[PDB]
């Protein structure tokens, strides 16, 4: 895990300036198309990309765990919607499956600590039946955060050798905004009242109980919020870390990574910390309805493209995204040339 | 044309009912999609889509014409560009055919009033050979303006036949966003300074000069902002004119038409104002960079979903949202059911 750490990829500031010079000759005033160029130059300097911005084969990577903290009443959704929406995943009835599937990308499902029997199809990396209840404890040791981000990791950068060039990540589990929302609070210094949200359709009655639970879950874990490792084992979860576990995987092996909404807002925080290398192979997605999305973006210093007020999870904003990451690299290699029109600007 | 404007459809509520019961139903948290399930719950009230949101063919048309106000240095662009643009428009390699091509949609370039010898493989509907310098009259004659609305109006409903279901606008004109942002400022009742913006990319220092021609081209033509076709032919333009054609068209045809930038908001303000009936079938796409775009999305009631600090017109942001109406349609028509899955949720 030092060794993974250590081993990612500086960008190809080289790679970068030659693409900026060729975007600022293309038939258009230079940045004109805004972000979309700013996004074919990043990509541009992802090692793992060959100097150019392209796109290859797309998959969006589903995280999936039950969490202990379901029992202090902080989600209406029943606890076994994990385990059946899971299955759900395999029939491509989901959200992501069908956002992902109109994006061309496919959706790999993982099971990484349902509290269920075993699914038929769900890659199975399952560290338990769902992580310890945060509120009174431990989500789990740090030996299985490690164990699992490694894991997560190889799989990863293991799926980039079989043509796959652009990464999404989303997760599936009841009760994950509450651990987010913890580790949000404790990486941005945040109370627990600015970033809990109402997750999953969440009574506005039931969200005082909800900050409560995330205030406990601080005080009786002393998460160090220099340590992202420590943050995510005390009050994150296995979803969350294995989340995390696809950017450090993506980023070792230079590619990029699509963040979704909150859940991933956490992740990418935590997997910051654990990494600053990481930082500049993530790319935002959407803008997402959750209370803390504000502050967690700001702390990640991004500016999402998409608005579009969703809250659901799974990935979906993520497969949303790709058709643009897909536009930035038809913008750059399709467009004619200022020179050879015969167009001069000042 | 008063026919045209008194036929334009009602949006229909009884599909709408039935489309927002389907989408609460569907196996997600109720809400949870946000904004996608308002788009899809929109499509499902436009007659022409047959009750329910779905997606044929489609079309981006992209209005091209000269200035007079071009020669009071209000452009940096040299005059000729937008004949040129609008031929490589015919070989695909501008900026909207690219992202265009990505979307599968096809490109209209249509000259209203380029100066210059026309283009072959360019859509011939031009009124001059440019139109009136606003600076010291009026742009053209109402007679001018109404007999292009018209004309452009029935091009659009017509391609409706031949299985386009959604459109695109867009322009292409140098010097364009000084008559826009005249526009503006009349139907919103804010002053110059505050709508006027750098357009393709003019020198901070020359903003002064752009700023009092606005004012200029205002008290000269004295433009009744109760009247959009008063306000279009008096400081408007010939390619503005048509984007505003387009919504008429779209609107009469009962079908959906994709805003693109500032020069869209403009036209758009325009033809709200001429008939409010046209609201209902307008869908933002993106939030332009320029400086008057949060003034005219304001009065307008929208909020773009995509936010690219994009600035280059052609109906460029149109076609790059083209994915997300179709993810409205694919989301409606794929995803399973809660009720299938033996999903309860308070
Ligand atoms: O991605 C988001 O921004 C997001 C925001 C709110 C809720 N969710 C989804 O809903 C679940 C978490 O909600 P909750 O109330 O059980 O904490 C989980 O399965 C997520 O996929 C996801
Ligand atoms: O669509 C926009 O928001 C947009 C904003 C700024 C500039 N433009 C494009 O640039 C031209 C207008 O810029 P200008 O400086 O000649 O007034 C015209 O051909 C447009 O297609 C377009
Ligand atoms: C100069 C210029 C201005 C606007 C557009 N759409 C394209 C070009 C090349
Ligand atoms: C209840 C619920 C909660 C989250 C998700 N992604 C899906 C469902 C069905």
């Amino acid at each position: 895990l030092h060794a993974l750490l250590r081993d990612i990829p500086a960008p190809d500031a080289e790679a970068m300036a030659r693409t900026q010079q060729h975007i600022d000759g293309l038939l258009k005033p230079p940045g004109s198309l805004g972000r979309l160029e700013t996004l074919a130059v990043q990509l541009a300097g992802m090692p793992g990309l060959n100097g150019t911005p392209q796109v290859g084969e797309k998959a969006v990577l589903v995280m999936c765990a039950d969490h202990g903290v379901w029992d202090e009443g902080v989600a209406v959704s029943p606890k076994i919607v994990t385990a059946i929406q899971a299955a759900n995943m395999t029939r491509g009835t989901t959200g992501v499956c069908v956002l992902a599937a109109q994006a061309g990308a496919k959706v790999h499902v993982i099971d990484v600590g349902i509290d269920a029997e075993p699914i038929p199809g769900v890659v199975n990396m399952r560290v338990a039946r769902g992580c310890g209840n945060i509120a009174v404890g431990p989500a789990m040791s740090r030996l299985q955060a490690e164990a699992l981000l490694l894991e997560v990791s190889r799989y990863t950068c293991d799926l980039a050798q079989r043509g796959v060039t652009l990464f999404g990540v989303g997760e599936l589990g009841m009760a994950n905004t509450t651990p987010a929302a913890a580790m949000v609070s404790v990486f941005t210094g945040s109370d627990a009242k600015e970033v809990v949200g109402i997750g999953a359709n969440l009574p506005p009655s039931r969200i005082d109980n909800k900050v409560d639970v995330v205030r406990r879950a601080i005080a009786i874990n002393q998460p160090n919020p220099r340590d992202g490792i420590d943050v995510l084992s005390k009050v994150g979860g296995f979803d969350l870390v294995g989340m995390t576990g696809v950017m450090l995987g993506a980023a070792r092996c230079g590619l990029p990574v699509l963040l979704d909404g909150f859940l991933s807002y956490s992740a990418a925080l935590a997997a910051c910390q654990i990494a600053p290398a990481v930082r500049p192979y993530l790319i935002p997605s959407h803008f997402s309805a959750e209370k803390g999305a504000r502050i967690a973006l700001a702390h990640l210093s991004m500016e999402p493209y998409l608005h579009m007020a969703m809250r659901l999870g799974e990935g979906s904003g993520a497969a949303l995204a790709m058709p643009i990451v897909e536009a930035a690299c038809a913008m750059f290699h399709n467009m004619g040339e200022l020179a050879a029109s015969n167009i001069v600007l000042p």
